[PDB]
């Protein structure tokens, strides 16, 4: 009546043979799971990564969170010990419900969450932990350290489902990427409590994400399939226009809490699940998702990109361009980097990169012809990858340049991508320079190397 729980998302229970290769399994479940945006994965019963930590020696700075529906929160992120946070968290929930913490039904917490975030009179604030793996935090999974690991810990060091290993495996396209994008290859750690929430969002560059709940009380998820993303955005734009005004950078992007029933009322397909300890949740490209924690828990998450994602990654950067949204990295730079490493690429990877590069080259070919007809004649090679990101963004659309850009001596340091030549300055195009990374004659052999590797 008040709150109608969305239908359950798919739950997979792979055999050991299926589970062995994470990328093969994800590709297998993709036709099913991409229709729901999110899915849950229960590992084989004996796949049990050991969790060991001193609750007194793990410190982290908590972030404070107000729980109001449609209220703006920043998309990106005192001092607790893990023990003191746990004691705070446990006391909060038990006091909130006047019940032993482990006796509060998950359906009730869900019901109550959507009540309190909607009620203006309620002024509930909670805290959470969200941080990259550091020497003060550290992954929940076993990692190699100079100290001595137990045989059980060594058993899960090179596991495909050890979230530290996923970004650097052969079937992932971020295996040989150079530029430091710490947010997209390093796992994040999340310490949650009752009602602590993550707002509606999609991952950077429409990448996958995989989440593992190491221990604690469940994490409640809501998911929307990739094909319904723009439908969701139109709904939220009409109800919360503040989230759609342009921002100075990525650190200022706004997100919010919204009842899934509101989305469902506007015919947006929403699915739910309760992620329990020891279970994986996987989010698919452009799959909007949000949720909250049932109680004190500890989760670890990392982004990743498969060969299936590559053409979507290009579409995303194009979408970023239309929105004047900042990139985390240059998609074209990634592609050309992989091309320069063709001989050591996985053969299926090489084949997929080849296809994307062909599109890249033909688009670049047309763009350069266009700007030449605009009067830009002079040109010089430029190593874009050497520039800091904020020193090679298009003035107009904020895209990260790599293949090419336009410069003018009248605006030293300023660049525009080839889509926005008319946005650089007021001086005539013959004063401009085409700054390019590769000639067309450089690019075709690079793509040929990929073709040979793919055979
Ligand atoms: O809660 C979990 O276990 C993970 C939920 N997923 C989150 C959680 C999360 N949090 C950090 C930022 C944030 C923003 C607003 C409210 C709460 C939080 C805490 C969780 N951030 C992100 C994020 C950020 C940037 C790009 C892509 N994803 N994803
Ligand atoms: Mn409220
Ligand atoms: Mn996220
Ligand atoms: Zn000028
Ligand atoms: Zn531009």
């Amino acid at each position: 009546s008040m709150f109608l729980p969305p239908p359950e998302c798919p739950v997979f229970e792979p055999s050991w043979e299926e589970f062995a290769d994470p990328f093969a399994f994800i590709h297998k479940i993709r036709p099913i799971a991409e229709q729901t945006g999110i899915c849950k994965v229960r590992p084989p019963p004996d796949w049990q990564p050991p969790f060991a930590c001193d609750v007194d020696k793990l410190h982290f700075t908590p972030r404070i969170q107000r729980l109001n529906e449609l209220e703006a929160q920043t998309r990106v992120k005192r001092d607790y010990t893990l023990r003191t946070f746990g004691e705070m968290a446990d006391a909060f929930k038990s006091d909130y419900f006047n019940m032993p913490v482990h006796m509060v039904p998950t359906e009730l917490v869900e019901k109550e969450f959507w009540r309190l975030v909607s009620t203006i009179e309620e002024d509930v604030t909670v805290e959470y932990g969200a941080d990259i793996a550091s020497k003060e935090f550290g992954s929940g999974f076993p990692v190699r350290d100079g100290i001595k690991l137990s045989p059980e810990e060594e058993e899960y060091l090179d596991s495909g489902w050890n979230l530290n290993n996923m970004p650097v495996m052969e079937q992932s396209v971020l295996a040989h990427i150079t530029a430091d994008i710490c947010g997209m290859k390093l796992p994040w750690l999340y310490v949650g409590m009752c009602f602590s929430s993550f707002c509606w969002h999609i991952e950077d560059h429409w990448s996958y994400s995989i989440n593992y709940l190491h221990w604690g009380e469940p994490k409640t998820w809501y998911g929307v399939p990739g094909y319904a993303a723009e439908q969701l955005e139109n709904v939220m734009k009409k109800l919360a226009p503040e989230l759609f005004v342009s921002q100075p950078d990525l650190l200022h992007q706004l997100v919010t809490i919204m009842n899934p029933n509101t989305l469902m009322t506007h015919e947006v397909p929403v699915y739910r699940t309760n992620q329990c300890a020891g279970e994986f949740v996987i989010t698919f490209p452009r799959a909007y998702h949000s949720g909250f924690n049932q109680g004190f828990n500890f989760a670890e998450a990392v982004n990743f990109c498969t060969v299936d994602w590559l053409p979507l990654g290009r579409q995303c950067v194009e979408h970023y361009r239309l929105l004047h949204r900042y990139c985390v990295f240059s998609h074209d730079e990634m592609i050309c980097k992989m091309a320069s490493k063709a001989d050591v690429l996985d053969v299926v990877v090489a084949s997929t990169v080849q296809k994307d590069m062909a599109i890249m080259i033909e688009d670049e070919k047309a763009l350069r012809e266009t700007v030449r007809k605009l009067g830009v004649i002079d040109s010089e090679r430029m190593d874009f990858e050497l520039l800091p990101d904020d020193e090679r963004q298009c003035v107009k659309c904020k895209t990260t340049c790599f293949m090419s850009a336009i410069s003018c001596s009248c605006k030293p340091g300023l660049l525009v991508c080839l889509h926005h030549v008319k946005e650089l300055c007021s001086c005539p195009p013959y004063k401009y320079k085409l700054r390019y990374r590769y000639t067309l004659d450089d690019l075709y052999p690079m793509m040929n190397a990929l073709k040979l590797r793919a055979e």
